[PDB]
């Protein structure tokens, strides 16, 4: 038992399955996404209370929460646009257009000093091996600064992330790739290949010297950020880790959701990691070399595929958010000891 369990609440005001649920940097607030277009923001310490809803009439791919103004969300549809959306004020502040012919807003990453984001930006899917691009921009002017050149050839990134002091950007795209970007020479730093198949999700180590991926695979990765395309360490995970996730009943009908949203999270120090299954978010102990993967913990309480989670950690105690096809998204309040 490295953790206790204190509880396990339900928000159960999405109808559709979720497509991304994330805790603001203030530790204090849910934004969740389901595959109709509505968008929620809720409070859940000490109950659950909803403090925006609002339907979409575009497609919403994306979400991410800005760093330095707690109350702004971004928000990327499948139509080319980012929207700055005021949770306080319940009101989109303005929605930009991406002069270009790649509606799909992939991914948002907001810098951590907050004075830029990046978002991913693809070409309609024929699978999703299709042409995309990563753009930068200025939060205080929001308007796009430069575009990254993509090698061989542009193509949809899936998945973003900063390191602590925003100096480095890491990247897994649709053919596979990690694409590591240094962000004050506008560079790509180093690149390998990752997994078969896309990348769904990368992150920085706590220590900053790996990267962690997931991909279409099965496999979770760790990399040596100091030397490309050196594995640190490799792990099969079960199946419904990653999908696809898949609904039935009875009568010839399913539904089948792609990852789209994070499929790990991870604990203040990063040595404790998240993951979906059929059933529940399953956590492991990182840090291992040993030969299988050390699970730890299953928090449970999902009678549908859990499709995304996150984990987030304050007043020295740890909220994970576990999101199922149902729609259901179960807050699990942990104390590590
Ligand atoms: C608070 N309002 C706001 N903030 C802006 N940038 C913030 C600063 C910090 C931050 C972070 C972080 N961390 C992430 C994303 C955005 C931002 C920019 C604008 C803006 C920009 C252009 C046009 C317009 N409008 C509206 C009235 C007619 C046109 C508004 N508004």
């Amino acid at each position: 038992q490295p953790f206790i369990v204190l509880g396990q609440e339900e928000y159960g005001e999405h109808h559709s399955s979720i497509m991304h649920c994330r805790v603001d940097c203030s530790g204090r607030r849910v934004a969740s996404l389901d595959v109709d277009g509505v968008i929620k923001v809720w409070s859940f310490n000490p109950i659950m209370q909803t403090k925006a809803s609002s339907i979409s009439k575009s497609p919403l791919l994306s979400l991410e929460w800005a760093t330095k103004r707690d109350r702004l969300l971004l928000l990327g549809s499948g139509v080319g646009t980012v929207r700055l959306y005021d949770t306080e004020a319940k009101k989109n502040l303005c929605e930009i257009n991406i002069n270009d012919n790649m509606p799909r807003i992939l991914s948002l990453a907001c810098s951590p000093n907050g004075a830029s984001f990046v978002c991913s930006a693809a070409a309609p899917s024929l699978m999703n091996q299709v042409p995309g691009r990563l753009l930068l921009w200025d939060t205080k002017t929001m308007k796009q600064q430069l575009q990254f050149s993509l090698d061989p050839e542009p193509i949809a990134i899936n998945c973003t992330a900063f390191n602590h002091n925003g100096n480095l950007l890491v990247t897994g795209a649709a053919d596979g790739v990690i694409r590591l970007f240094d962000m004050q020479q506008h560079e790509c730093a180093m690149s390998w290949r990752a997994h078969y198949g896309e990348v769904y999700s990368v992150e920085f180590s706590y220590d900053e010297n790996t990267v962690y991926s997931i991909g279409e695979d099965g496999k979770f990765i760790q990399w040596n950020i100091h030397k490309s395309g050196l594995k640190v360490s490799e792990y099969s995970l079960p199946s419904d880790a990653t999908g696809p996730f898949v609904l039935s009943g009875y009568s010839g009908y399913k539904q089948v959701q792609v990852p789209r949203g994070r499929l790990f999270a991870f604990d203040s120090e990063g040595n404790y990691m998240l993951t979906c299954s059929a059933t529940g978010g399953v956590i492991y102990k990182l840090g291992g070399d040993e030969k299988v993967l050390e699970s730890c913990l299953s928090l449970g309480g999902h009678r549908a595929p859990v499709v995304t989670v996150d984990w987030s950690t304050a007043m020295d105690c740890g909220t994970c958010l576990t999101a199922s096809m149902d729609g259901k998204i179960k807050l699990t309040t942990l104390l590590a000891h």
